[PDB]
């Protein structure tokens, strides 16, 4: 019963500096099933909450419905419903972005409270990838 979907954005995203949030993965999760919250941690290259350029640049993302525990390395939020969750990560206005591709991978978390603590009762490691395209090239001779 439980479901993850995170997946990039489709198009549409130009280098540059950005002139607004601008999403750069979504992720669906779900369950049924009694349940405690959930977390996404950003793994290998990722880890600290970070997009990688194949050339080695960080771009640093955030999660509208999450909150950031950087001493855990995770996104959270505490949710008991059955019902689906829509989050996406994006990278904040101003944020320059490079006309390549950048890797996100982590593990998503679904987790249970019995009293004092938090066990994962499911997982499922999530990856994407995301092309940013260069608009007109510039030329000065
Ligand atoms: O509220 C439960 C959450 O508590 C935070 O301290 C922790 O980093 C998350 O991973 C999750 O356990």
């Amino acid at each position: 019963t439980f479901h993850v979907d995170f997946a990039p954005n489709t198009g549409e995203i130009f280098a540059g500096k950005q002139p607004g949030d601008v999403t750069m993965f979504t992720l669906t999760m779900g369950d049924t099933a009694p349940h405690g919250g959930w977390r996404l941690i950003p793994t290998g290259d990722s880890k600290g909450g970070y997009m990688i350029s194949a050339d080695g640049d960080y771009v640093g993302l955030y999660s509208y419905m999450m909150s950031w525990v950087g001493i855990d390395n995770n996104w959270y939020i505490n949710d008991d419903s059955p019902k689906d969750i829509k989050d996406h990560l994006y990278v904040k206005a101003g944020t320059v972005l490079k006309p390549t591709t950048y890797k996100f991978t982590g593990r998503v978390e679904e987790y249970v409270f019995d009293n004092k603590q938090s066990t994962v009762i499911n997982s499922k490691d999530v990856s994407g990838e995301v092309t940013v395209k260069q608009g007109l090239e510039h030329h000065h001779h």
